[PDB]
């Protein structure tokens, strides 16, 4: 029931997460407030939380919902700056296609809130939406309301950046290509039927991003269980667009019960890809199990592609665990030659793309093993 969202419980849960996100960012970077946060809104998650990440967006821009009598959220108002107790933070609101499919009315609500923030008569140092929208209105020669466009998604009918697909298929040379794919697919703006492409305004707003942010429940679907999270990650994109080339700080709120993306990748890697409990658990399935391990390594590479969030030691440990250990290598090779070949390919690709630095010895062995499994695959075929 899309008008039910967000509930007073979701509003209250969301305040805690946003205060924690801003506290970490200020404490780390010279007590500087971030100007703009790029964040993803997943539709399934907004069902389950009665609109927690929705409410996080409203909190950031200093808006509160207004349930009528039938518990419908039809309107917003601004929190006054003395109540907010900090600047209005600008937000690039990257809605999933599914969020768009289910919550067009709530995409309209966010939009009203941000335009409201933009038009407010308040000092620019306490209203980063207003500060940006005026600069943006001036640069591009448009209205302030037009300039205060922040609610973006896929084209009507479409899903995903297809950065996941690029990584899974190894069908790309430079990061610019992944970044071009994202900007070409995610630049469709909500406005008062049709998502209008607005690429130049999407790029302009993206260049103002200081922080990237997503909510995830690592207990249910971790950062590396699926490709959809790195698919939606604009961390390296923002660096590549910005005049100053500054990569924004990246965070993940884990809703299991706020970390840097780096911290979250390290936790997931030691819990899943590098953890004996996990990979032995997968190999118990046999043929499918080796596929799951290969998939994990590909999704980890995805985070290298979008964020450079994977420490070299993660790839060195994965190589030591699955390739250098002759016993484990033989089990992979014997159970699933096809997924073993993919894993060997993925280790060589990671070196090829500069995401993994390793010894000549390790690479020679990977090439040697690449030859041997192909020779075996063609053996039966
Ligand atoms: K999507």
């Amino acid at each position: 029931d899309p008008q039910a969202i967000p509930t007073a419980a979701a509003v209250q849960s969301a305040k805690v997460v946003v205060d924690r996100l801003l506290a970490r960012q200020t404490a780390e970077n010279n007590n500087q407030w971030p100007e703009t946060i790029a964040m993803v809104l997943w539709g399934t998650d907004n069902i389950k939380t009665y609109g927690e990440s929705l409410a996080q967006v409203l909190w950031l821009v200093g808006a509160r919902p207004l349930p009528d009598s039938l518990g419908r959220v039809n309107k917003v108002e601004l929190i006054p700056l003395e109540e907010l107790g900090r600047p209005r933070i600008d937000v690039v609101v990257n809605c999933s296609g599914v969020f768009r499919d289910l919550f067009i009315n709530q995409m309209a609500l966010i939009d009203r809130a941000i335009k409201m923030a933009a038009e407010a008569d308040e000092p620019l140092e306490l209203n980063f939406i207003r500060k940006h929208a005026l600069q943006q209105a001036s640069e591009l020669g448009i209205d302030l309301r037009q300039a205060a466009t922040r609610v973006f998604t896929n084209a009507s009918g479409s899903y995903a950046a297809n950065v996941n697909l690029a990584v899974e298929n190894s069908s790309w040379e430079q990061e610019s290509e992944l970044q071009d794919m994202y900007l070409s697919r995610k630049s469709f703006a909500f406005s008062a039927g049709t998502m209008q492409q607005a690429r130049e305004l999407f790029e302009t707003a993206l260049k103002t991003v200081d922080v990237t942010f997503q909510n995830l429940d690592s207990s249910e679907i971790s950062l590396t269980d699926v490709s959809h999270y790195f698919d939606s990650d604009p961390t390296k994109l923002v660096a590549a667009l910005r005049g100053d080339g500054k990569q924004p700080k990246a965070y993940i709120a884990d809703t299991t019960t706020v970390r840097t993306l780096s911290e979250t990748v390290r936790l997931d890697s030691r819990t899943k890809l590098l953890n004996p409990k996990w990979y032995e658990g997968m190999l118990a399935h046999g043929y499918e199990g080796v596929r799951e391990i290969s998939k994990r390594l590909v999704n980890t590479m995805g985070w290298s592609a979008t964020a450079g969030a994977v420490d070299n030691w993660v790839y060195e440990e994965a190589n030591a665990t699955f390739i250098l250990d002759e016993q484990m290598r033989q089990r992979l090779l014997n159970t699933n030659p096809h997924s073993f070949r993919k894993m060997v390919s993925t280790f060589l690709e990671l070196h090829g793309r500069g995401y993994w630095e390793t010894s000549e010895a390790n690479l020679e062995l990977l090439r040697q093993l690449y030859q041997e499994v192909e020779d075996k695959i063609e053996g039966v075929e």
